[PDB]
């Protein structure tokens, strides 16, 4: 029955998002929503039905749309799963995604233990 205030969640969780943003070049494919037309991948929305990216997740943190830490974590892993799904295993974005996933697991595990 534990209650999380929006600012309590933002303060605990926003550093883990900032850690993803700090990965350069690995975060560059993920800082804005995929634009299938600009990127030259017009089939993207045929395959990815629930797009997610760092900027969307940041706006949900900034607007209190997460009531529970796991809802935040779900959006981060939705972003990873999208990239692993759409992109080939040998591709730039897949490998960049795998790097972000490792960085995220490191940053989030101590925060989940302290939150709860
Ligand atoms: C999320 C997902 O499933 C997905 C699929 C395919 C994608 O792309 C298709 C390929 N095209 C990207 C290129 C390579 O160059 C453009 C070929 C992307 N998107 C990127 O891969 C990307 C990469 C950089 N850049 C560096 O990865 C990099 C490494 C070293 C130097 O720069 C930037 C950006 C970007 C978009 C807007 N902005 C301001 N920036 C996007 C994302």
């Amino acid at each position: 029955k534990k209650i999380f205030k929006p600012e309590e969640l933002r303060q605990a969780l926003m550093p883990t998002l900032e850690a993803l943003y700090r990965q350069d070049p690995e975060s560059l494919p993920f800082r804005q929503p995929v634009d299938p037309q600009l990127l030259g991948i017009p089939d993207y929305f045929d395959i990815v039905k629930n797009p997610m990216d760092l900027s969307t997740i940041k706006r949900k943190l900034d607007t209190g749309q997460y009531q529970e830490p796991w809802q935040y974590v779900d959006d981060v892993w939705l972003m990873f799963n999208n990239a692993w799904l759409y992109n080939r295993k040998t591709s730039r974005v897949y490998k960049f995604c795998s790097k972000l996933a490792e960085v995220f697991e490191q940053e989030i595990d101590p925060v989940m233990q302290s939150l709860g």
